[PDB]
RNA sequence: AGAACUGUC
RNA sequence: UCAUUCAGUUCU
């Protein structure tokens, strides 16, 4: 047995921080790590070459446009921003209608997934996971978004639909590939899992966390909703004026 | 009031 | 650039 690294999906929830311009954090490797299951020292350099290849294309990604295209602020946002710019010893009902408009602005699972897929396809090279495996990875992203609170994914359900032979940059020490490949699959699946974790944990999740406030409603059960960071800043700021209530 | 830059869960 | 909270600086 091999226990794959955990996908941390609890990170996407309840992030209040707005960072001005989009494109994740300053703490992320994207702005200014772990090698284990790799064979020899050569694979580690090949992985490091993809990572620096990855961060460069990331800066070429325009998050302002990709958001606009996919996950879009409401057309009344300016009016919503204006109405919260008011109220700051009255305001009782009108705020209730103002909260109903802000929470109305949730972003659909398909929207979020199309956004994520667009980020990954631009950010992550197709040669990293291999052509067919990269396609399997992108398809599985909708389930990741759609899934409720406390619902998670396992790397086990990723790799099992993939092929380790689709990865061309994996290296073969002293040729075990065609001799015993039950072993080769066993060793390389450990690396492929680390790559899947890498994309999801260090890219997909921090993108979602940073740009969106993800939570669940009391009335909606464990089902989760994606709110735009600016929208939630309005909500958060409209809750603060309720300090009196 | 318009505009520009920078740090950042 | 649909947006740009918080903090800090600057040009009319
Ligand atoms: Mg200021």
């Amino acid at each position: 047995q091999y226990i794959y690294p955990e996908i941390q999906r609890s990170q996407i929830f309840y992030c209040n921080h707005m960072g001005r311009e989009p494109g994740v954090f300053k703490s992320s490797f994207f702005n200014y790590y772990q090698s284990k299951n790799f064979s020899c020292q050569e694979e580690r350099d090949l992985f490091l070459e993809f990572t620096e290849k990855i961060v460069q294309n990331f800066h070429n990604i325009n998050f302002n446009y990709l958001l606009k295209k996919f996950c879009k602020l409401p057309e009344n946002y300016q009016s919503l921003k204006s109405q919260v710019k008011q109220i700051v010893k009255a305001n009782q009902q009108s705020c209730e209608n103002l909260f109903n408009s802000l929470y109305d602005t949730e972003i659909s699972y398909k929207q979020i997934t199309n956004f994520l897929r667009q980020i990954i396809q631009n950010c992550v090279p197709n040669q990293l996971l291999g052509k067919k495996n990269f396609k399997v990875f992108l398809e599985k992203l909708y389930e990741f978004v759609q899934m409720k609170r406390f619902e998670n994914q396992k790397v086990l359900d990723y790799i099992c639909f993939m092929d380790v032979f689709d990865v061309e940059w994996f290296v073969d020490l002293k040729n075990q590939k065609f001799t015993q490949k039950r072993k080769y699959i066993s060793d390389k699946r450990k690396i492929l899992g680390d790559l899947i974790v890498f994309i999801i944990n260090k890219i997909v999740i921090p993108v979602l966390r940073y740009n969106f406030y993800i939570t669940e409603k009391h009335k909606e059960g464990s089902q989760i909703f994606y709110y735009r960071k600016p929208i939630w800043k309005l909500v958060s700021k409209l809750t603060i004026v309720k300090l009196e209530e």
